[PDB]
């Protein structure tokens, strides 16, 4: 009933950057974002520098051409689409917000990317307050996946080796 990948080895760039961040720094909440969920399943995440990816990275403000807008400050965050070829499975971020790893003020771009990367793999929302997968934003300094997301994910990919 559902698209998923092929096989396990996917691949990623980050073919657009933020200036509200040092480059370093986006590249380990990006790499960190993955991590949550190859630990429980047998999914391999690899970066490349050159070439197109399955999965290509970016940021932008309203429309951004895709047919799908953002919203200037607050509002709509990012978005992701499903598994498939071309677009399938892009991650886009929206620049009017700012970027941080949580608390003084902005949004965690390790929390919001943890997120659409769900729906990269092939995840819709749930209907658990508590789960990562759930509608709204809600920031949280020591981060877990919920039962409701682990079962998800496994119930797709299977589980960790
Ligand atoms: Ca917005
Ligand atoms: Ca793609
Ligand atoms: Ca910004
Ligand atoms: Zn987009
Ligand atoms: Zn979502």
């Amino acid at each position: 009933r559902k698209p998923k990948w092929d096989k396990n080895q996917i691949t990623y760039r980050i073919i657009g950057y933020t200036p509200d961040l040092d480059p370093e720094t986006v590249d380990d909440a990006f790499a960190r974002a993955f991590q949550v969920w190859s630990d429980v399943t047998p999914l391999r995440f690899s970066r490349i520098h050159d070439g197109e990816a399955d999965i290509m990275i970016n940021f932008g403000r309203w429309e951004h051409g895709d047919g799908y807008p953002f919203d200037g400050k607050d509002g709509l965050l990012a978005h992701a689409f499903a598994p498939g070829t071309g677009v399938g499975g892009d991650s886009h971020f929206d620049d009017d917000e700012l970027w941080s790893l949580g608390k003084g003020v902005g949004y965690s771009l390790f929390l919001v990317a943890a997120h659409e990367f769900g729906h990269a793999m092939g995840l819709e929302h749930s209907q658990d307050p508590g789960a990562l997968m759930a509608p709204i934003y809600t920031y949280t300094k020591n981060f877990r996946l919920s039962q409701d997301d682990i079962k998800g994910i496994q119930e797709l990919y299977g589980a960790s080796p």
